[PDB]
């Protein structure tokens, strides 16, 4: 059976999988949760992910709960012989290596940020201490970038959709003036035709923080 | 070229590796980078790793900076074809998504209380907050082990060397005595020699913690 993706299009994870089905060509069968809404504590999806989290991929009997897995799950489903998730095993472990850079470092800073904001009103939030925090992680990935057009080496991989998304979600906040090889990458991942799927939840991101947050973005 | 593993031993990440290691008899270099002291941020480790994080894996000129990476590195390069990290499509992502539930959801409210700590001081920190925080992420782990007898299946795999670590960081602090399948896993995985690799860093870090928090972890809570 087509695999299904509950989503909600706001976050960047689930922004990461959009692009990569788009980028695949991926029949997939889109079920928006709205997490501002609470729904994904719903009882049923609870019974299906007990994290409560999107991006949640079903497909047949594997239910995957994290966007990284179902970045690779897809990619060996629908792209063997691809260059996104690279079969050797040295340039696979430097594609996964990034990825959990982008969850445990880069989305795990923003998301403290936004979720600070989410929860405490942007006046409330310590945004230099978020500021601080988030300019390390661009530094991190200007050096990533260093003789390298792309987060993992020379050719796009998951990790450059994984962290693209987030990455384009800061970037609501604190510009890339500073780090001109990280402007380069993001300008190029932008002329990417599957870029087109992180547009419409970045926006629609931006416009739930400033309602539920009380402010406006630089 | 033989690993080199960049540690400190306090650490749940780096205990997951640790006892990997000990599990299939790696011959590892060992080097310690003690977080306390904030060794991760002399001018040679961020070089090698921007991000000042242990565990950090140099093999050959192969640089992993994450422990989920290097658990998955490691098992197949020393147990090539083995079940620790599965052949089959479907059950290597059950374990890969286990893998990310400990680095999400698991170690990141395990982290994110224990740094409070650290940097407030125990009775500074909502307490109650993060106990609600990280009970629901024994909830959670109880839910997975409803369904099966390990973590990710009905076998050993690295989702539970990477979730124990922290698990038992946690419940140094908070009981599982409503838990009985966490509580069962838990004493199985206490069972194997491997379990070694994680007794003594724990220790540590239990310890360090109580120094540096100025309070004392409830000897009545860890199984
Ligand atoms: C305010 C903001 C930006 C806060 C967020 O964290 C997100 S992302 C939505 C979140 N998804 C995950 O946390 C999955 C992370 C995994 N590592 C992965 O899939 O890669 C989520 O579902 N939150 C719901 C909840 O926790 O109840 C966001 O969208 C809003
Ligand atoms: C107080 C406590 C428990 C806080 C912690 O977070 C840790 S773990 C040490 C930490 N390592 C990582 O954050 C790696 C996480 C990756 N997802 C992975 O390898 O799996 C670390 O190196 N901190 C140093 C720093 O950030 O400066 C801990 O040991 C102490």
């Amino acid at each position: 059976p087509k695999p299904i993706l509950y989503y909600d299009e706001r976050s960047p994870p689930v922004r990461s999988c959009l692009m990569l089905i788009k980028l695949l060509d991926i029949d997939v069968e889109l079920r928006f949760v709205n997490l501002f809404k609470g729904e994904q504590f719903q009882k049923d999806f609870l019974a299906l992910n007990p994290q409560h989290s999107v991006p949640t991929l079903v497909h047949g009997d594997l239910v995957l709960t994290d966007s990284h897995a179902i970045l690779i799950h897809l990619a060996e489903k629908f792209d063997e012989g691809g260059s996104l998730w690279p079969q050797e095993h040295a340039e696979r472990m430097k594609v996964l290596n990034l990825l959990l850079f982008e969850c445990s470092f880069l989305f795990r800073r923003d998301s403290d940020f936004m979720s600070a904001i989410v929860r405490q009103g942007f006046a409330n939030v310590d945004v230099a201490h978020h500021e601080r925090k988030l300019t390390e992680a661009y530094i991190i990935m200007e050096r990533y970038l260093e003789n390298s057009d792309f987060m993992a080496g020379p050719q796009l991989t998951l990790a450059d959709l994984s962290i693209v998304t987030t990455l384009s979600t800061v970037n609501l906040m604190f510009p890339l003036s500073q780090f001109p090889r990280l402007r380069r990458w993001f300008t190029a991942m932008q002329q990417l035709d599957a870029y087109e799927a992180n547009c419409s939840g970045l926006e629609k991101l931006r416009q739930t923080m400033e309602s539920v947050g009380s402010f406006q973005f630089p």
